């Protein structure tokens, strides 16, 4: 049967009071360290975050996000205990409504910053919250951005599109690591601190259930 | 990894304004026959509506329904074509908080239904809509009894619970068919009509999504 | 993949002008023996003609028919040469919307009659087309009884049900060629003169083609 | 024996009153993007209509077409919402009567259009239904163009010729994946929201039915 | 495929002055002993010759016949030298248009005569053809008696039915080979004066050539 | 054992009234498109015709014929509803008493017409029966062309030699198809519409039923 | 090499102000079932806390207990929501200073609780935390009771022993299920909601890590 | 499952009164060569003692540290019987948050020192403890600076970090022996004076125990 | 070759100043429970200690002894914090001069004490340093009797004889444990506290070093 990994959520789009997403029963560990990967299917092309985390008194704790412009770049975006969102350009030209795998790698530990885009690094940066560790309780919500708690969405900075095999290390992956993660053959890895279908989660709003072709067809 | 079969989705519980349920995207055919198969853990011990399929005149095509009684016993209900609950009881006693297979097998063209627990049969029953043939175009919705296609839900009428591995087909299976699909580790049939999360769904109002341990551990 | 032999047609039901009924191209050898099989889900208990063999000057060439008494008991019948029907009853309940096998062996070199459901002869009978031998160009409608080359239809006399793995052959099996026909996980024999699906033939008034659950799930 | 998806169906031709078709019995599900991919056997040169997707108030949804020029050159075409007929030029000599695969791939998030004869991209367009997604009820009809919901044909946009082999996927095919489902001795792909035989359908007026030798002889 | 021994051959039945046979090619060496075996499947229950053996001035030097009586009953008749038709009748009880496996064994040196029905002996009988030595030069034809070399039928004495896997030896096969002979599955052994299909004849008349359902289905 | 495909027909030689040739038993169904193969080992340099197809008010709907030149050139010849023979003449020196693999492809959809020798095209022809569809109940006969329905033969158009390995589709197989349908050792492919041995027919008139030694030794 | 669920950590005894004890990073979900496993050497024979559950408003959420009495019976305590401890006593004598596998299941969906020792039951009770459900936030410390989140140690209801193996559910495993997980060669499951080794957690006050003989030597 | 050496331990940071660190149960015996490997994710770049072994009156016997500079060059230091700290400076840029394998080299033998990163080395150095024998009973302790025997620990001297697969050897390993220690998929050997996991420890001030994902995914 | 645990130690005999014995280099961690298990070969029948360890202050905290009475009857004794000798004797006759394993199994936890001879237990005892904890530091000293550390030996409570496969754990092994370990043949476990020839140990005056013909011969 078809695996597991590849069953994949749809955002069909935020309109307020409507905020399709998805929030995590169990809430992250403290972490110094992260690196989030997933495959996603864009639908627009303006700025729209993907992982929120957010603890009881920094909503800003920890948030992906992505914009595509109009010579179709890919620009990935992260922003780290309330900063702001840095972004770094990927060498590939963007189809709204065709899959992709990406990765973010952050490391507090040095403030270094690794975006990936199909296995293939797009560029670093620096003092990116460096010396910033995310306390412990993090709350994570997919396709909408808290400013609350698992609530307080703004519509204008939702993330619509369809998204699958989610995985999350508080480790910072390698370059190399970071390859066998986004290959569909490959072994297909799973993420300690969050595994794509194993670690439970809330949904409401109309998201919708399916599954992803991206990898099988 | 984990089957695909063995995610669940978990109904926290209703109450109005707040409807946890799932609504198919794709509506089912004419039929005039069905078998509607599905692992469930109970949490309330009232009636509670499981599977529920409304046209644009008929909000009572079909309804699947159940509700535990004093000693335990399992009461496995049908109602077809807005006629009234029929029951069978099953002689096993059921324990709140626990796995169970069900399957309801309906079939118009002599109005005979039967249901089973456990891939045993618990007793048939005649003159459930005899004759009578489900429209094309039924919107199926789960844990919630639709007066309205796709909604009007009544907190009294909604099931609680977990769910997974939802199996229907438009033919009536035979006894020695429910029992190979209701094994764990036997051949895991699937449904021609609905094949859990093969056929795509939309979620609302904070279900749960997770994996059961019912077959595997 | 599922096997060609388990397609199956539907004939929803007949009511003037509309005949639903399918019609095979090449038009049957002639022939003194025959032997026609096939898995048939009957719908309704009063009698109906299934297999329809018509020439120029004679729309009562071969017709199997059959219907089921009160109690549930079937009766296959065969009627050769615009004889009447000869019925045959069988030691088995009928339960409409149910699969069975069924096959009718003719022999005109002495008039043999033999009808067997599931595998098992019902009996047989004598003096039916004894010395009678078809004539060539023998056409073939299926659900609908001729009148008329391919047409001439009665809805009284039509038959609605499911119907699949038609399978014919110009000798007169015996009784113990007939079971390993019948059987499903068998060696599945295809017919010389016609095979379910091999052989082309012509559709119209809403048949509905889809597939038989009865042998594979 | 013949794999199933070697089935394939005859249009014979379209003369008022009699509309050669097959009509899907279950309807499509809200779409935004679609790969419709078949084997054909076009009979007529001139244009003519092969999948009909339509809805309560919106009989051109989505329809695929083709006609050949003078010079035998392939002309795919697609129209989306009611829009005009876009058509792209394949670089390949048609020969009326002979088997050819090809896939018609859309996608309203961005409004592309491409379209492949035997599994090589003939070339892509833009400004196709762009922002449109096909409302949930769309009914499918097969070589015929409807007017109304399964009707209104009209003999002269009708489609003759044989096939099969008829796959669909609500997502857009990438290139590579187009190339192993053209492929006969591939891994032979089934679309996750029409299966070829898999999802039954409906045939009136005429449809010969029987079995393809483009790629198993 | 179906293998070379299971080709059949039909004999419709003869009417002045068409007299449907065959004629082997080759005619036989001179012999002492003899034993003809074939798969048969009889039309009329009256005396008919299958095997008749003609030199230039002995149109009856070896003939093989049957009939069926009221009961019946089997009958295997052996004309040897102009003798007069000796019988033997069979424990079987014969059902015209059944395949049935026949041999007749016969050995001049010591005038003994042997028939077998379905690889079990019938009988014996002696001072059949004692101490006579069939000619060089035999001519043999089937289905028809000769009075004249490869000619001179005389309608009533005809043989009509069907016939295949005609094996022929200068020897008197035992009994416990002559079962070998007869078995579907077994061996199959191949005559050495004459084998079914390998020694070519010559046909005339309205004989049917087609295929032997009596061993694979 | 020697394969029921190597069995093989020989035509003595026509004069009246002996009119030695095969008539198939079941007639064809109607198409539009028509490939004919069979091995021949010509006797005769004259125009002969080999495949006769007659209908009740056609008795040349299809014809294929040959003759050898002087300088030993193979011309394939077809004809189509009454048209004159086309010609092709093949890049081989035939040599009487050998034998050749040939085939006739037809497609009355374009009025294409192919004749191959041995798997190798010899070329084509177009306006051959286009737009034609040769009615349903053809009847075919071999080594004689027929004026009436499987009669009316005229000893000049007689075709002497011997033939096996017949094969009928009514599809226009590609040339690539052709040239497995050929070879010996290949996989040895059946028609649809008509199989060599499978498809039963009447012999008359001294036609020799032996074994080709083409393929096997 | 050995395994990671043999890993030990040993609890040496407490007195103020040392506590030995463990605190999981993670935080349990909300939850409304459980299941804990893990084998233990048991030190002293009086009360003991081994796995405790608190939330900021409810340092007595889930806390499991144990005690041996004089006849050296086990008896395996637990506590739902700051209720009392609810003991039920095992078919055991304890020897302090040996290893046992022991699990507690708890259901407040009907309130049941039962507790295993070596894969068997030992009994059931009712009413222990009906219709409650523990928070989301649960911190979870080992071998200490807290009285403040991760905090708040009393010497005297601390646990001293050996302990490997925690495996925690967040369903109530069945008794055949809890068999499988005691047993040292069966296939040693992980829990889904800690899976012991695999889910990080803190130490402190000198606890020995080493390595448990219980199942391999 | 994970292997046992994959389990990693981590430093989160000093500050007195807290000093997170480990400390062996067993004393190592007396030495006079040693190897000391293990896998290290530094935090600072500052100086921190890793590796400290201490008698009852040398508390400065074994200390292994390092430091990162400004270019991020890593420098491995060593000091034997409270001799100065000497250093040995690697070709390789460090990045704070990453792994690598690390190994120190001694012999008082002849005082050689020798530093490995990544299974190559980086120098050897001389006149290092030459002559010096590491008297029996060395307590060891992980992350932490003795000035006492397990105590008297300075801040400003601890280490900080990841740490996971310490292995320690009382013989100086060779340059050839130290690359297939420090290999992932190699033999991974074990230390025969201290074997990680196999060796217990004591814990204390908030350790974190973990699993390193530098080998294994 | 051989295998390491067959390496055998001879103690020849004491007599001042000569004291045959071994002295191991790494001291004993702090336990709590003991399991010591040897082959020996005993020379004398009168007592004599055989396991000595001694702490800083303690010079007998745990020393394993054995002495054979007149009837051959085989005595294990143990003594735990200085207290005296408690002997269990055992059901087998000795023979000195041959081969016997024995082991130890001591559990300060609940003071508990067992001996065992080839596998098989003797008897256990109480009140056997109940409540006592070896402190760190015990060196072993194997033949002797120490009252100094490593030291202070009397001839008289010296033992002689033959000895190997000594292991030791710092667990009380059980009963079903101890049988694995004896045997010869058997998986042939190793301690972890002192593995046989694993652990380096120091021998002095005239010990013999050879190997066991025990096991293998
Ligand atoms: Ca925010
Ligand atoms: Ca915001
Ligand atoms: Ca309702
Ligand atoms: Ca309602
Ligand atoms: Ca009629
Ligand atoms: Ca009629
Ligand atoms: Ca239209
Ligand atoms: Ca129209
Ligand atoms: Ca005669
Ligand atoms: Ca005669
Ligand atoms: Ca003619
Ligand atoms: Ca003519
Ligand atoms: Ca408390
Ligand atoms: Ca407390
Ligand atoms: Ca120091
Ligand atoms: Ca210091
Ligand atoms: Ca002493
Ligand atoms: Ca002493």
């Amino acid at each position: 049967a078809v695996d597991i990994r590849d069953v994949k959520i749809s955002f069909p789009g935020t309109q307020n009071p409507k905020f399709p997403h998805l929030r995590f029963m169990q809430t992250l560990p403290a972490v110094r360290q992260l690196t989030v990967c997933q495959r996603i299917k864009p639908f627009h092309r303006n700025t729209g975050y993907i992982f929120s985390c957010a603890t009881s008194n920094q909503d800003n704790q920890f948030i992906t996000s992505m914009y595509v412009k109009s010579d179709g770049t890919l620009n990935l975006g992260l922003q780290v205990n309330a900063s702001s969102n840095k972004y770094i350009s990927c060498p590939i030209e963007i189809e709204l409504g065709q899959w992709y795998h990406v990765c973010h790698v952050w490391s507090g530990v040095d403030g270094r910053m690794a975006v990936y885009a199909n296995g293939s690094p797009c560029g670093t940066m620096e003092n990116v919250g460096k010396g910033h560790q995310i306390s412990a309780g993090g709350t994570v919500v997919i396709g909408q951005e808290q400013d609350k708690i698992g609530g307080g969405f703004e519509e204008q900075e939702s993330w619509s599109g369809e998204l699958s095999d989610l995985q999350v290390w508080d480790e910072a992956l390698t370059t190399h690591q970071v390859s066998t993660v986004a290959s569909c053959n490959g072994i297909r890895p799973r993420g300690n601190v969050i595994s794509w279908m194993e670690d439970s989660f809330v949904a409401d709003d109309g998201v919708i259930v399916g599954i992803s072709h991206m990898c099988s067809l």
